[PDB]
């Protein structure tokens, strides 16, 4: 019921979804038509924002989480910033991991939402290179801190309300904003979440609706070069400075609208991930 | 427009970047201030390029156009290294005019990256006087030389936000009546600290037409000032307990309203509007 446009926005909860389906007209003039979610919209400035708060809000839901209990993930990535913006919001004590390897850069957001950053050493790699088993010492810095004092692990790649929250607002979304106009869905999978949930939500509205990976280097493959090529391009012809992820999306569509295997009018949509500023 | 639009954000389909500039959420801050009274803030960090920068950068190059001054698919050039370079970037990417920017070779080549990459040609220009870190007055005005010189061959719109009347009334047709709608008319007091002035003097203009009695602050470094540290400490709380990172203004904006609504100048139940103007993330 909030009403974002001529009212009051309650918290920066209510920031997070409802995003612009923008029509990328100028990029792609046709045939057919390209249109994109402004996940880059989100309080946190990535799509990561819906799944944090479908995480931390179900485990509150079920009890697993009580009022003011402390929560912990390992990351280095947009779901920290999701994550830390939730909680702070909801009044949650958050400690977030990742290797020493990661840039500074990367911890910056978390921290001014409040997240207590604990930098694990590197084991094998050096800075700006961040191995397996960098990562494997900040999943067991974050497990231990997990056992010492009963914080909530919100478990992103594993816990099943991450892929619940594109179903319940992405897809439907996405349905509401193109009239039941779409004929091809894409995006990158990470956890999978944004996938599998919108997918899933369109298939049921319509059957027909092509759903495709995109797969960095069914599924649609696509090159470093293509991402950094098409990042480029979605700003000079848009106005809209996203990161690689969503350069690589961009290709992927442009690639699918020349196949020919939809319709020549088809109209397909895809995600704007997160700023180019997060870079 | 931002004023003509039937464009349905929520349920419909965004046209283009141009239709993402302005109708910006206004947002309760109510665990940052709990009460009595109320603080609420425009996020002007959900502009495409993540300040209030798109409204002025919208209205200067429509109106230039509107005017005949610029004409269909005509260059475009600006001295700056500002979130004002990065707005008219993206007015110009999506209208199809291209745009020169010169900056100083003494800025962060940080405040370059949103320019390239929504299209600007970057021009950057020798230090006269300063060092890296340290872009003094005659460093800008070699900027400036360099700017006027290639405009001189190009003949390309000079955008000149320092001297354009537009600049203030983009606030006055858009920042002040949403404010006033999202509110349904409850504002007491409205405060910004002042660059170019057009978000403070449009906004007020526009507050004090729908509300005499409505108070106008401006924060300073009648008025409210603000330490370095304050707007630091501030930055940091709206980011804690509202989950919201801006820039060092919006933390010295949080810092003056908070003043303000503890002073007692105002009543009690007092709602006190403000600006988030920027993403956090366009600094180090
Ligand atoms: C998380 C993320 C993705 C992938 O989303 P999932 O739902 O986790 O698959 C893509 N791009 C960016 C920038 C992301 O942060
Ligand atoms: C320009 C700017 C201001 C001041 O706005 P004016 O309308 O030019 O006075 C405040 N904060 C930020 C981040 C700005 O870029």
């Amino acid at each position: 019921t909030v009403d974002r446009i001529n009212g009051i926005t309650p918290s920066a909860l209510d920031l997070i979804g409802n995003t612009p389906l923008i029509a990328l007209d100028r990029l792609w003039p046709g045939p057919g038509r390209l249109l994109a979610k402004c996940e880059f919209l989100n309080p946190t400035a990535s799509l990561k924002d819906r799944s944090s708060y479908y995480m931390i809000a179900k485990a509150k839901e079920s009890g697993q989480l009580k009022d003011g209990e402390s929560v912990i993930e390992v990351t280095s990535g947009n779901q920290g910033g999701g994550i830390a913006c939730v909680t702070a919001v909801m009044g949650h004590p958050f400690t977030v991991t990742m290797s020493k390897g990661n840039s500074p850069q990367r911890a910056i957001m978390m921290n001014a939402l409040g997240a207590n950053v604990i930098l694990v050493d590197q084991v094998t790699g050096k800075p700006g290179n961040v191995t397996a088993d960098d990562v494997a010492a900040a999943e067991e810095t974050a497990m231990k801190i997990r056992e010492e004092t009963n914080a909530y692990y919100v478990d992103q790649f594993n816990n099943p309300t991450n892929c619940l929250a594109h179903y319940e607002t992405t897809g439907p979304e996405i349905w509401r904003q193109t009239n039941g106009r779409i004929d091809a869905f894409l995006v990158g999978c990470g956890t999978g979440g944004c996938f599998v949930g919108t997918s899933k939500f369109l298939k049921e509205k319509n059957p027909n609706v092509r759903c495709f990976v995109v797969e960095p280097e069914d599924s649609i493959s696509v090159s470093d070069e293509e991402a950094i090529e098409y990042r480029k391009l979605l700003g000079q012809k848009e106005g809209l400075f996203c990161g690689f992820t969503t350069g690589g999306n961009i290709a992927a569509a442009i690639k699918l609208l020349k196949s020919g295997q939809l319709p020549k009018d088809a109209w397909v949509v895809t995600i704007l991930c997160d700023s180019g500023l997060k870079y």
